[PDB]
């Protein structure tokens, strides 16, 4: 395990940082910053569609033909005013899919499927009544970059019970570009205001492939004063790039 808070630590200054790289297949830590924050706890926030992803896919209510039509009504992002397959779902942390995801899959399922998933704390309550829809946004589900870390590392190695394509389609959804090195990096950001609070959570975690097909799962995330501009993902992606493409895995 490579302590790497010699490239970290600046990156996340001004914000409680930690970053991640796991060798997918053999659980290696491979690369570790900020280990205390590491086994934080934390609301997923938009990296759920990871997870909600996999139960979609899985629960066969998506397929990567979906087409997510759009309500015709301001959603809050103008990327998210527009209809959305599940791939732009991802890409563009389309929160408005994922609530309709959720009322179609119920929330026996997702329990179900939290269970499945050992997704952090389980809590798919919400609040009011508003789990189903929310419940991943700074709000009852919490899981740290640790847990992320693990789950991560069930996804890509398919060692979760669901299907095979389920993992595959929400891994090929999750491509974002290549590294320096030409590794493959597989991502999913998310961020939010922690509840009554100013701070922001950051993630921005995924999988990388090197071009021999290496798989490395990675998480790095943040807490911090970032302001009133939503940014704590923006910084935790452009952070892990950073990271990995030193690595160069
Ligand atoms: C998920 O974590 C939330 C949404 N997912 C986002 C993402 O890109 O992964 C974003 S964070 C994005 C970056 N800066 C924007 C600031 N908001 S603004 N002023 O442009 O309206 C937001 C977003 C929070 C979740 C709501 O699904």
């Amino acid at each position: 395990s490579t302590d790497i808070s010699t490239v970290a630590s600046p990156l996340f200054e001004g914000t409680e940082g930690c970053f991640l790289l796991y060798d997918a297949s053999t659980n290696a830590e491979i690369a570790q910053f900020n280990k205390a924050k590491c086994a934080t706890q934390m609301a997923p926030d938009s990296t759920f569609k990871i997870a909600l992803s996999l139960m979609a896919f899985d629960a066969e209510i998506i397929d990567q033909k979906t087409i997510f039509k759009w309500d015709k009504t301001p959603k809050g992002m103008e990327i998210w005013n527009s209809n959305h397959t599940p791939k732009t779902w991802m890409q563009f942390s389309v929160v408005w899919v994922s609530q309709e995801i959720t009322q179609k899959i119920g929330l026996n399922k997702i329990k179900n499927y939290l269970k499945d998933f050992d997704y952090g704390n389980q809590d798919f309550s919400g609040d009011r009544n508003n789990g189903l829809t929310e419940a991943w946004l700074e709000s009852s589900l919490k899981i740290s970059p640790e847990e992320q870390i693990q789950f991560l590392r069930k996804i890509i190695n398919h060692n979760l019970p669901v299907k095979n394509s389920a993992i595959e389609n929400t891994i090929e959804n999750m491509y974002l570009q290549d590294l320096d090195n030409s590794t493959k990096l597989y991502g999913k950001t998310g961020a939010g205001f922690t509840a009554n609070r100013t701070l922001q959570n950051g993630w921005f975690e995924g999988f990388i492939i090197s071009k021999s097909g290496h798989k490395y799962v990675f998480v790095s995330a943040l807490t911090g004063n970032l302001g009133s501009n939503l940014t704590s993902s923006i910084k935790a992606k452009k952070n892990a790039i950073t990271i990995l493409n030193t690595l160069n895995l």
